[PDB]
């Protein structure tokens, strides 16, 4: 009986299993837009993916995780509200059943279709299960989606997903460009928070872009052609991944921009 997005299972269940899920920094949050403060302090984000190799592409049985080789320096974020080098490991999305929910994060609790997570571990811990041990272990650049016009440079992963539909199936995904994933501005929320799944560390320092992206209607619906289950088991579409805003309780979001 493992955590999940049900209702047997999901985001209102884990705090039994991880306790932490009602936690003084937890994810997502709401974000004010009202509210926020413009830190005129905030540097620009650098984002440097030219040299990012990825590998693998892989259904996790919760969503599908995009792997990076992150054994070198290449593919770094930077900048911003951190104060050192954070190497992409990996990126994911969190999506609905249809297009008026899916995201994550909210904004004045507008929910969009879709939010990309680009997942980055501090280099100074030396790896990735160091880093989740330590407050500032990882930096998230989250990105919004709308149904719109299509996003050229995602079709390349809408066209893999056929080939890992239920949980556990992996497959060679080489040379994605990530950059192709990106906004034209990279004004930015930032908050400290936690990862938005189990096991909900409180580990991490949250960018997220004002921008959304547009992907395309046929573009989100391949997603949802992805199944939780695994192969040889009933049917599960994998909808509605996504845990709801979490209590701001002491913290300040701080916007790049105004
Ligand atoms: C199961 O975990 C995830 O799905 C997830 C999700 C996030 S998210 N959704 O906060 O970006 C991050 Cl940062 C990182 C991860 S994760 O890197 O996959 C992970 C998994 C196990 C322990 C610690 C971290
Ligand atoms: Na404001
Ligand atoms: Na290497
Ligand atoms: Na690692
Ligand atoms: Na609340
Ligand atoms: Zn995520």
């Amino acid at each position: 009986h493992h955590w999940g997005y049900g209702k047997h299972n999901g985001p209102e269940h884990w705090h039994k299993d991880f306790p932490i899920a009602k936690g003084e920094r937890q994810s997502p949050v709401d974000i004010d837009t009202h509210t926020a403060k413009y830190d005129p302090s905030l540097k620009p984000l650098s984002v440097s993916y030219d040299q990012a190799t990825s590998l693998r592409i892989l259904n996790n049985g919760h969503a599908f995780n995009v792997e990076f080789d992150d054994s070198q320096d290449k593919a770094v974020l930077k900048g911003g509200p951190l104060d050192g080098t954070y190497r992409l490991i990996q990126f994911h999305f969190h999506w609905g059943s249809l297009d008026g929910q899916g995201s994550e994060h909210t904004v004045d609790k507008k929910k969009y279709a879709a939010e990309l997570h680009l997942v980055h571990w501090n280099t100074k811990y030396g790896d990735f299960g160091k880093a989740v041990q330590q407050p500032d272990g990882l930096a998230v650049l989250g990105i919004f989606l709308k149904v719109g016009s299509a996003k050229p440079g995602l079709q390349k992963v809408v066209d893999v997903l056929d080939s890992i539909k239920t949980k556990g199936k992996s497959a060679d995904f080489t040379n994605f460009d990530p950059r192709g994933l990106l906004p034209e501005s990279l004004d930015y929320w930032t908050y400290p928070g936690s990862l938005t799944t189990p096991p909900l560390l409180e580990c991490v320092t949250w960018i997220v872009l004002k921008e959304p992206i547009s992907v395309s209607s046929e573009q989100v619906l391949k997603f949802r052609k992805l199944n939780f289950n695994g192969e040889g088991e009933p049917e599960e579409l994998m909808v509605d991944n996504w845990r709801p805003a979490q209590p701001l309780k002491n913290r300040q979001i701080k916007a790049s921009f105004k």
